[PDB]
């Protein structure tokens, strides 16, 4: 059904919406695995479903369809404890890619595309332990897609053999966000 922001359990998934309290979204959990999210001319928020917690080697199967209008990204979406990091696997994305003016530290390859590797940090901002300072990782894929299958291991490997070492798995989601622009997704997990 349709929900307000928070978390828990549909359908055996683990979910996630979140949003600034703008207005413009509207996120639906689905049978299974799937998620809707319809948002016109909203505020900053994500939304999706997976696991928690996520693992070091899951193979996360997304089935569906993303048509932003704006700045949105769809990406497998996660943290990690100790260090707290936050991590993005971009699948595909709107107006504005988010590695920009980031520190590229590497290439991986994995299911169908080559994928760039990078860091950035964030200040004093939001975390799933409070406000805090920590790095993001980020492995944006070239060739862009709404379907798909991600084999985590690939990346989380590679991001090892660079330096960027991840800590104790927090949740693991396919996500789509938004940062005030309008757009529609329907996607399903497995």
């Amino acid at each position: 059904q349709t929900i307000q922001p928070g978390t828990g359990y549909n359908n055996g998934y683990f979910y996630s919406y979140w949003n600034d309290g703008h207005g413009g979204v509207t996120y639906t959990n689905g049978p299974g695995g799937q998620f809707s999210v319809n948002w016109s001319n909203s505020g900053n928020f994500v939304g999706g479903k997976g696991w928690q917690p996520g693992t070091k080697n899951k193979v996360i199967n997304f089935s569906g369809s993303y048509n932003p209008n704006g700045n949105s990204y769809l990406s497998v979406y996660g943290w990690s404890r100790n260090p707290l990091i936050e991590y993005y696997i971009v699948e595909n994305f709107g107006t504005y890619n988010p590695s920009t003016g980031a520190t590229k530290l590497g290439e991986v390859t994995s299911d169908g595309s080559v994928y760039d590797i990078y860091r950035t940090q964030r200040v004093n901002q939001p975390s799933i332990i409070g406000t805090a300072t920590f790095y993001q990782y980020w492995s944006v894929r070239r060739n862009h897609r709404s379907s798909g299958s991600v084999n985590t291991a690939n990346h989380f490997n590679a991001w090892a053999q660079q330096g960027l070492t991840l800590g104790t798995m927090d949740y693991q989601i396919v996500a789509v966000e938004g940062y005030f622009s309008s757009g529609s997704a329907s996607i399903t997990v497995s």
